[PDB]
This record gives C-alpha cells, structure tokens and sequence, in this order.
C-alpha cells in the first residue's frame, strides 16, 4: 500500500502549473483533457507516479473559483534552502508568508517548505 | 525535492486515526501534543517519511469542527484490492461514496471513501 496522490482544484490550470514549474521544480507528469466533463487533469511531481507522491490539478473550464475552507492545511515539500526557494517565489510575484517557509499558489493553497534534514 | 506530506484539519483526532491505521492499514509514525499552541499534531503513512509521503492530521483544541470548501480534491491511495478495502471500510462502520465494483480488464476500480471529517479518499488499484 502506498499514498498515490493528493488532488487540488484549480481556477487557471496554465496559472497553476507555471507555479508549480516555476516557484517549484515539479514536472508535468501527465496532463488529460475530458471534453465531455469540460475538465481538465495535469499530474505534476518529481519522480514517477509508480515511484512517488505526486500532486494531481483539476481543473473545470466551467468555474471562475472555489470556496476553500479552513480544514485543508497545505502541501509540504522537502527543499535544499528555504530562504532561496522562498526568496526565487518572491521575485517571481508569488505570495509568501511573513529551515521553514510557506508559500501560496495562485488558488491560495498553502506550502510548506521543509529544509531537507529537519 | 520531494513531496513530504499533504495536511488536513480533523474535529476529532481520536476518531481520524482510527480510520486511517484501522479502516487504511497506515500506521502512525509521529504524534506530539503543543499545550503552547492547544494543538496534536499526528503523522500516519505506509513508509518511513524519509522514503514517502505521509498525511498529517491536526486537531486545534478550541475547534469542534471546521468548514471544508470545494477546493481540496482528495487523497489517493493504492491498495491490493478495492472490493476488500471497501467492505472493511463499511463493517468498522465508515461510508463509501463510490464502491470498486466488477473487478476485470481494462475496467478502471477505483472506489471513494469518505473518512471521520468528511474527507474524501480514493482507492485506486494496483494495476488499474
Ligand atoms: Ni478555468
Ligand atoms: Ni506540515
Ligand atoms: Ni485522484
């Protein structure tokens, strides 16, 4: 038995992923297009879906947004240096909070970002 | 990098954990209790979280529930066999949203859980 996944619904997919690309060094894994459910899903991650945890985005091309409540917490990721990957998410305009930092994506999910030993 | 773990706020950290280790197989790797913030923290996978992600489950002591949205998804786990886990599920007494149902080629069994909370858990199986 093994953790596959955890999903996220987002507003901008494209949005979404430049984030996920650029203020983290995730990889598309794989992105579907549904028409008949007018959805979208992109798995992004590091290692392979068979080998790690990855984080799967949906997004319904219908929804301008969502409401998130205050029971989902966030998305932890092991980084090298905190203060750089935090520093690098700063300059590219991406909300940060004011060895451990947190983010936001452009839907206003938390991460956490772990120093790799702590 | 590497994703270390997913968050998600429970009402009742006693009720959480018994689903999780008793309905999911997960065995609780951390637990630690923060007077000085009136918080429990706890951690349950399938591996070390040196080599895998985990699910951490909080518990704030002046809340008796939270508001979850329509943004969080879900979480996904793999699992042996659906029907099986489905039906355990069902006799500790927890609901399942979607059942596994036939289970053939090139069928796709994924069932859907709903844990303590109202979180939503899907199975998927090895070998889809
Ligand atoms: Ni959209
Ligand atoms: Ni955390
Ligand atoms: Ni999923």
């Amino acid at each position: 038995m093994r953790i596959l996944h955890s999903m996220l619904r987002v507003a901008d997919l494209e949005a979404a992923l430049e984030f996920y690309t650029r203020a983290l060094d995730m990889r598309l894994l794989r992105r579907r297009d549904y028409p008949e459910g007018r959805f979208t899903l992109a798995f992004v991650g590091y290692q392979d879906e068979r080998a790690a945890a990855a984080l799967e985005l949906t997004h319904n091309w219908d929804r301008d947004g969502y409401t998130q409540g205050d029971g989902y917490g966030h998305l932890a990721i092991e980084v090298e240096d905190a203060a750089v990957t935090c520093a690098r998410a700063r300059a590219l305009g991406y909300r940060v909070t004011r060895v451990i930092a947190f983010l936001e994506d452009p839907d206003g999910y938390k991460v956490e970002l772990i120093q790799k030993g702590t």
